[PDB]
């Protein structure tokens, strides 16, 4: 059973993960400096012990600032905090994996991260530019080799630089390539995918459960609806009639119902908010539960429509979303 004070769930490698985390993507060009750092401090104060970030969000140093300040004020110990970082597509070449993680440790000013994941299964041309395209707008890809990249990840774990290893945006075929690798040393413990009542991931979730992989739900509130990335043809999740009526049964908001839904089925949720009130709101999901009927009601909202389709990379040989799951 899950409580505000105790809500970690086991990972297959013997580690554990707080089932709610603070998401920290925020559009760089429109986000004030300091907003992430403040939000992470507010979150930790509120009771969050998990923060999800990425070097390419351009605010990973702010996460470190926040975490190190709360440690310094003896609010938490490093051991109490779970940070997840990610290896971007431009950094999949095996010899670049460790230097890339070390860059994030410098940025964080921390000695290890709790979870390091392959951010997408697609390899992009190495370089500073996170979204490399040539003069004719053609995407500059690299040939993926998930097993060789995974081997470099394993070596980072053996060097003490990360406690747990995982993936993100992997489909079943891509998981199976790693799970079936000869000489596999560390199985992936986590797969971070989009997941919410309009995209409940029934087949992928079940597959991961069968392999002792925990799913982390990104965009668990249905995203910030940024038209650069988001399928806005889908309606806003938090305006869903049913979720809002379900919220009235418990004096909860649609967001609180949506987060409770996923954590209740052992899915980790990493809602992003840089708003003081909503950071708190999002954490108040341990003082109620959904009935089994309500869990079925919400599952039935599944449209099998993703808000985050990544359509610009549909031609990459390892584009994950052509397969059924
Ligand atoms: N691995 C990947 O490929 C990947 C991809 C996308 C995202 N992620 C991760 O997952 C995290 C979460 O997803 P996301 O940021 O896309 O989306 P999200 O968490 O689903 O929701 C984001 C939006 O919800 C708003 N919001 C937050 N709490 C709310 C509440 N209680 N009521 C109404 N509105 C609320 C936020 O605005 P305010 O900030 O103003 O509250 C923001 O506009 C990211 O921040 C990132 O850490 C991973």
């Amino acid at each position: 059973d899950l409580s505000a004070a105790s809500h970690r769930i086991p990972l297959s490698d013997g580690n554990s993960i707080p089932i709610i985390g603070l998401g920290t993507y925020s559009e760089p060009k429109s986000t004030p400096k300091g907003a992430c750092a403040t939000s992470v401090k507010v979150a930790i104060d509120t009771g969050y012990r998990h923060i999800d970030g990425a070097y390419i969000y351009q605010n990973e140093h702010e996460v470190g600032e926040a975490i190190r300040e709360k440690i310094a004020e003896g609010k938490v110990r490093r051991e109490d905090i779970f940070y997840c970082g990610k290896l971007w597509a431009t950094n999949h070449v095996p010899e670049m994996v460790r230097p890339t993680l070390e860059r994030t440790l410098r940025v964080l000013q921390l000695d290890y991260v709790d979870l390091y994941i392959i951010e997408v299964p697609m390899a992009f041309k190495p370089g500073d530019e996170i979204y490399p395209r040539d003069e004719n707008g053609k995407w500059l890809y690299h040939k993926s080799n998930l097993c060789a990249t995974w081997e470099a990840m394993e070596a980072c774990k053996d060097a003490g630089l990360v406690k747990s290893l995982g993936v993100s945006n992997f489909n079943r075929r891509q998981l199976e390539l790693i799970l079936n690798k000869p000489g596999l040393k560390h199985k992936p413990v986590s797969n971070q995918v989009e997941c919410h009542p309009y995209f409940t991931q029934p087949k992928l979730l079940k597959f991961c459960q069968q392999h002792d992989i925990v799913i982390t739900a990104y965009s668990p509130l249905g995203t910030s609806r940024n038209p650069i990335w988001v399928n806005v043809s889908s309606p806003p999740l938090l305006k869903d009639a049913l979720l809002n009526s379900l919220g009235k049964r418990y004096n909860k908001t649609a967001a609180q119902i949506v987060l409770r839904f996923n954590i209740q089925r052992g899915v980790v949720v990493i809602p992003k908010s840089f708003n003081l009130e909503r950071i708190k709101e999002n954490f108040q999901i341990f003082d109620f539960s959904l009935t089994e009927e309500e869990m079925k009601d919400i599952e039935a909202l599944n449209k099998n429509v993703r808000f985050v389709e990544l359509l610009m990379w549909r031609d990459h040989p390892e584009y994950p979303f052509h397969d059924e799951y």
